[PDB]
């Protein structure tokens, strides 16, 4: 198959490059439960680009379809939570476009290895 190294690169590079699309930086952190103290009451796995590095970085992604998940929930969790009125839910509508956008690109570079 594939060696882990390449593989982790270009996550690393793919994570970069969502990350870019989120520019108010919204999704850099987890919500902040200081702040949405009902949060975790509807949304069962938080998820964000801090988060996700974490996991990179532990090995916790050996394979494309674990880290597109990841991102997915990040916009899920958005959507689900937020109102469709809000800034928070037409941002996570604008990142699923263009974090598709990434990560099929993405996919192409990890099908070549
Ligand atoms: C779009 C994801 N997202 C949500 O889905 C919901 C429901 N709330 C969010 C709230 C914040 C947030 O509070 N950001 C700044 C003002 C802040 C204030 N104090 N602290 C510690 C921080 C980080 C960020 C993202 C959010």
């Amino acid at each position: 198959e594939m060696q882990l190294t390449p593989f982790l690169i270009l996550l690393r590079k793919t994570l970069e490059q969502l990350q870019e699309k989120d520019t108010g930086n919204i999704f850099s952190e987890p919500v902040p439960l200081s702040e949405v103290p009902d949060y975790l009451d509807h949304i069962k796995k938080p998820m964000d680009f801090f988060t996700m590095k974490q996991n990179l970085e532990a090995y916790r992604y050996l394979n494309f379809d674990d880290f597109e998940e990841d991102f997915n929930l990040i916009v899920s969790n958005c959507l689900k939570y937020n109102a469709k009125d809000t800034i928070f839910y037409r941002a996570a509508v604008r990142l699923r476009e263009q974090g598709g956008a990434v990560l099929r690109q993405a996919r192409r570079q990890a099908e070549k290895m």
